[PDB]
């Protein structure tokens, strides 16, 4: 259990009240829980934000001034992951929606580049309470996007997803 608390993924933004609107998971923005083993399989295309959860598809929802964005430059960035519970870790993987990608429907694995910009693999280790990674945001990225977060369990079959909203320029 875990949320990308820098640069504050969506989930995180409902607690700290800078996105509004999105129901249970302000109260837990950690548990966005659901299959392992993205993009072959996992949440189903429509419920990727939610983690394919039921009580969290508020976070489905995608329109184009839907979600709050938070503003970075293309290149190098910094990702760090708050873990409530540290579980015996396989990967932390970050992906990117597609330049022209439809902001104003829901999240599917057409609307990311389905290979991650940047994987970290654990080996099983497990991770610390506070977790960073530096990875470099893909240049031909501008405006609006998505980066989904996703940290793979390896004794489970599960994986933690984040969607983290932002606005990108050079």
């Amino acid at each position: 259990h875990g949320y990308v608390e820098s640069p504050a993924s969506r989930a995180y933004q409902c607690k700290l009240q800078l996105n509004t609107q999105c129901g249970s998971v302000q109260a837990e923005p950690q548990s966005v829980e659901g299959l392992k083993g993205f993009p072959q399989a996992g949440p189903a295309d429509g419920h990727i934000a939610s983690a394919d959860k039921s009580t969290f598809f508020e976070l489905d929802q995608q329109t184009p001034t839907r979600w709050n964005k938070l503003n970075l430059k293309t290149g190098p960035n910094s990702f760090t992951w708050k873990l409530t519970a540290r579980h015996s870790t396989t990967s932390w993987r970050y992906f990117i929606t597609k330049p022209n990608w439809d902001a104003s429907q829901p999240l599917t694995r057409a609307s990311f580049d389905l290979t991650p910009f940047c994987q970290f693999n654990d080996g099983g280790a497990i991770p610390a309470a506070q977790v960073t990674h530096q990875c470099n945001i893909p240049a031909d990225r501008s405006g609006s996007h998505v980066i989904l977060a996703v940290w793979d369990i390896a004794d489970t079959a599960n994986a933690f997803y984040q969607a983290i909203d932002v606005n990108l320029s050079k």
